[PDB]
């Protein structure tokens, strides 16, 4: 009982596709195994999308994966409302109640603010790069407001790559016109490491600024890098390599040679991927789900054409995302469960800290406890010699 | 000569249709005849503009035209670009460069802030909606790290029309924790006519606060209603009426029966329309 | 209106009692909205058993 499924992996992220196969390893089952439409295009390319999109339409497949821009979010949406076309991605969430939409990534949004909260911020720069949507900026923005904070956002992202070094000279030292001591970092992980060099040529890695990392994956940066620089340093965490589930994992994955799986041979993961690696167990599970229900749904290229005027949907999909929303199963990033509206729901996020020894988990974030601190303070390394001026 | 063309156009924007229908009637050449391909689908579906795209580009169109949603703005850009059609429009300037993308409404965010740099503040409220896209809210910002600038956006555009209410009363009170005198609306003719309205309610139209309202139909907006409140009003006009040609326009756009070209007949027109007539 | 009010200004009154018909008593009112001499540190009384009859 084959099922046809979507394939939407943009360039270069070869360490998702290989999760991918991963994960077509781990949940294989005899009562149906998946059956990939895969494609490499470009996610900025909205066209390009409509076309393998209408492509695999034409497949009438019964499900569909892969990311999208915010350029594309719009598209894939619009998609899936009109053709009640289930969807899955690892991508950044919609601001809107988007039906035929699941999404693996729990807002970062209530966590951020309660960790501002926490370390009682009342002024701080808050770099930026567009690509994954200024949601947040209108969310710092908001609690700025009631909390009289005093934000200086910045867009870092439109700079250009071919002096991706002249900029921020004059950058910092904007920040220096108010002598910030506080930025937030909001970028993917490259730019995010390229503009921490710069803040080692500048040399502000130096103790007294501190730093967040808004990103599900804090331990995916080269922070090695400026781990005895003395700024605090310090950010959120949605993988727990600790866990016995995912170190197993790894005792599968870093011995895994790396030549037919790309980026699989490491000691380290992207948050993507295992976000990956668990679409792959709901999805999977859930049409185990089906089978239970028995509520037949097969059909041909029925669909035909993405541009029947007007197209009328098949219902059965429509089903097959109430399916979708019901499952409720643990995953890498711990239990994965859904509200209605498609989004995740009732999980966790860690805390993670850079100590001198290395990064370290100090509490955990439910969306309904908020900020939970552990005690895990190892008894207390050193007071790391107090400074004394006079 | 016949000459296939667009029409897309959203539905409720009337004015820009008879103006358009007006634009094909005042400029005809016996030369050769434009052949519109009017669509009146709704610019919140995506999908729908792609079916419409699609539709008139089965018809050959050597142009098409019509507004766009910052939902659909990466759309249009995508296809046009693609299939190397041109595509005028009214709507707010694209945030990105791009092929067969001309656009008839004019940057306006520079003369916002040279406006700023005339009335010298230091620290404002700046409300926005973020239909007509954020990017002019990017740019104040920039100025404030160079201006030293304290601004408070916040957004307005999330509201419902049913508690459209008691979400207003409770922001002022929260900008009066910061006793702001000043700010920037940024809104629609709609919502800049309901945040007016609420104002004069709450009754901050009294002298000693002070408003702008960034967009090019501030003497669209009806602001008889706020007149005599003693609360200096500034913004931005991208037609003069004291123009020959306009008063020109004038003399004929009253003429036109509503019955024709409904919203047409009328002392003013919204300049988008203008724009359109232009275009 | 507007000169009348202007005319109390000079006093710069603040509390006034009306005394009209309902009628008149709305557009007044109306007139004292458009005008926004109806934030705090003014005062009104309606002299008339309607004051709940009109729009308040
Ligand atoms: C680790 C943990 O707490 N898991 C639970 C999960 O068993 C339960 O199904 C879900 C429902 O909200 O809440 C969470």
């Amino acid at each position: 009982n084959s099922i046809q499924i979507g394939g939407l992996f943009p360039r270069g992220a070869d360490q998702e596709y290989s999760a991918f196969r991963v994960g077509m390893v781990q949940f294989s089952t005899s009562e149906f195994r998946l059956t990939p439409h895969i494609d490499n295009l470009e996610v900025a390319n909205s066209f390009a999308v409509t076309n393998a999109f209408c492509s695999q339409f034409s497949r009438g497949v019964y499900a569909i994966f892969g990311f999208y821009d915010k350029k594309s979010v719009n598209t894939i949406t619009s998609f899936c409302g009109t053709l009640h076309v289930s969807f899955i991605t690892p991508s950044f969430p919609t601001d809107g109640t988007h039906p035929f939409v699941i999404q693996m990534r729990p807002d970062l949004k209530g966590a951020l603010l309660s960790l501002i909260e926490y370390y009682q911020w009342d002024k701080f720069a808050y770099l930026y790069d567009s690509d994954r949507g200024l949601s947040t900026l209108q969310a710092v923005l908001d609690s700025a407001a009631e909390k009289k904070w005093q934000v200086t956002a910045i867009n870092v992202g439109n700079i250009n790559n071919d002096k991706k070094d002249e900029t921020y000279r004059s950058l910092f030292q904007d920040l220096e016109l108010k002598k910030e001591r506080r930025v937030i970092l909001d970028c993917e992980r490259d730019k995010v490491n390229d503009i921490v060099d710069q803040v080692i040529t500048i040399g502000k890695h130096v103790k007294g600024y501190h730093y967040i990392i808004a990103n599900l994956g804090f331990t995916d940066g080269d922070l090695l890098k400026i781990q005895f620089g003395g700024a605090e340093v310090s950010g959120f965490q949605i993988v727990d390599y600790d866990d016995s589930l995912v170190s197993k994992f790894i005792e599968r994955w870093s011995t895994l040679e790396e030549k037919e799986y790309p980026g699989a041979h490491t000691a380290t993961i992207k948050y993507t991927s295992a976000l990956t690696y668990d679409a792959v167990q709901v999805m999977t599970e859930a049409f185990r789900n089906l089978r239970k229900q028995r509520i037949e749904i097969s059909r041909r290229g029925n669909a035909g054409d993405c541009l029947a005027n007007p197209a009328v949907p098949w219902g059965q999909g429509v089903e097959i995302e109430r399916a979708l929303k019901q499952v409720q199963v643990e995953g890498l990033s711990g239990n994965i469960k859904f509200d209605q509206n498609g989004k995740r729901i009732n999980y966790t996020i860690n805390i993670m800290e850079l100590k001198t020894n290395g990064p370290r988990k100090i509490g955990y974030w439910s969306e309904v406890d908020k900020m939970v601190l552990t005690e895990d303070d190892t008894s207390g390394l050193e007071q790391k010699t107090v400074v004394v001026t006079t």
